[PDB]
């Protein structure tokens, strides 16, 4: 689409995805676990995007949001940097 709203929350290794993967289902609460865990410059920015094209952050997104439709969080999924989990939204 030309654009996308997304939620990320990047894991530097697969062991805390697992504890996250488990933790949202116990727990749930996508934006306050990527505020919790993120630790990151872009925890407060990276945890709400807002909406940006494919052009900005990963080329891995190209494949999840052509992997599952917006509506329809996907991850963690593999990418250089560790693993990407991420929420799909508005995507126009």
């Amino acid at each position: 689409a030309k654009t996308a709203a997304a939620l990320h929350i990047l894991v530097k290794e697969e062991k805390l995805a697992l504890d996250l993967l488990e933790q949202i289902k116990n727990g749930a609460d996508f934006g306050k676990l990527a505020k919790k865990h993120s630790i990151c410059p872009s925890g407060k920015r990276g945890g709400d995007l807002g909406e940006f094209r494919q052009g900005q952050m990963v080329p891995a997104f190209d494949k999840v949001v052509f992997s599952c439709p917006v509506l329809e969080p996907t991850g963690p999924l593999h990418t250089q940097f560790g693993y990407h989990i991420i929420k799909v939204l508005y995507r126009n």
